């Protein structure tokens, strides 16, 4: 009679629906099933959500985060010269979405990586680009990339270099009071 | 009126001034014999010289270090996944100056790249220049701007301080093609 029908990836987060296989990949790309990590870094916070759930999630559970507004923000991150491994987190709202910008600084001496993900897929992801800034009395270190996805999320890419990387003497060279500034801006491609 | 005069720093190297004790620091800093040391990594030339002499020997003592003639050029470091300490050197010319553009590799379980330019010419020379180093790669680029160092500061000290563009091995596979990097050298006027 009826043909083989698959389940939705997506079953064990409790959605029902089975599908002929071409179907399940246009299925499987828009069910609100989908279950995503808690973005924030790293190890502490262990809630799963819907994707639409993320932002609302972090501004009830992560009070300490602010969201700046606009494509072009300063990060001021302050005391970075505080002892031991330290994160620092920021959102930034443009475009109709929302960023997660990371600085970590993890000890070796002590090394930052810097990197910034979106809430959103990585199909979303690569039609923006980032650039970090620091500024210092004629110096700039600029890097710019495409952002993470949160499914991807960001510590393989931190694992890999694939982001801001700077060590000590750097943050020195540029911050002031004790506090660095990032310059960071959004933008369309 | 009576007076015990000294030698200016540089008589070793051909100064035969001597003068009060309160005009030597003003006659040192204008003098013609200050010696320099080769710009040259690392640590092999033992060379040292008036300014006006670095530039010929680079030329008839270093004749591998190729120069490029322009403002923005592509330094091409070939085989930059050499193990071990390693340096690639080149010269660019551009307003009426040579720059050393120098990429050292240095080896703690951290072999890191440190890329810096240094003018062929005085601290007050250097002030007037900006540099900028690019590298490049799939979506990705890191860019470091700076004024470039002058001879007699040398670069170790920058090199030291992390005071240039610094990166591993790991950010340098998003940028390396064939084996080589390439680095965009633009030199501009401030
Ligand atoms: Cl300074
Ligand atoms: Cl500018
Ligand atoms: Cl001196
Ligand atoms: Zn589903
Ligand atoms: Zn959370
Ligand atoms: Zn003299
Ligand atoms: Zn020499």
């Amino acid at each position: 009679a009826n043909s083989v029908l698959f389940p939705c990836k997506y079953a064990s987060s409790g959605c029902e629906i089975t599908l002929p296989h071409t179907e399940k990949a246009d299925h499987e790309e828009l069910c609100e099933f989908r279950p995503y990590s808690c973005p924030c870094p790293g190890a502490s916070c262990k809630w799963q959500g819907s994707l639409d759930a993320v932002m609302p999630h972090l501004m009830h559970q992560h009070k300490s985060i602010t969201t700046l507004q606009g494509e072009d923000i300063v990060f001021l991150a302050t005391d970075i010269n505080l002892p031991g491994a330290v994160d620092w987190v920021m959102m930034q709202s443009c475009f109709g979405f929302h960023f997660m910008l990371v600085l970590e600084k993890q000890e070796k001496h002590q090394q930052f990586f810097a990197i910034v993900q979106l809430i959103g897929t990585r199909k979303q992801a690569e039609n923006f680009a980032y650039r970090l800034e620091l500024n210092g009395h004629r110096r700039r270190l600029t890097w710019e990339a495409t952002p993470r996805s949160i499914h991807e999320g960001i510590a393989t890419a931190i694992m890999n270099s694939d982001c801001l990387v700077f060590d000590t003497s750097i943050a020195q060279l540029f911050a002031e009071n004790g506090n660095l500034g990032i310059n960071v801006t959004i933008s369309m491609c």
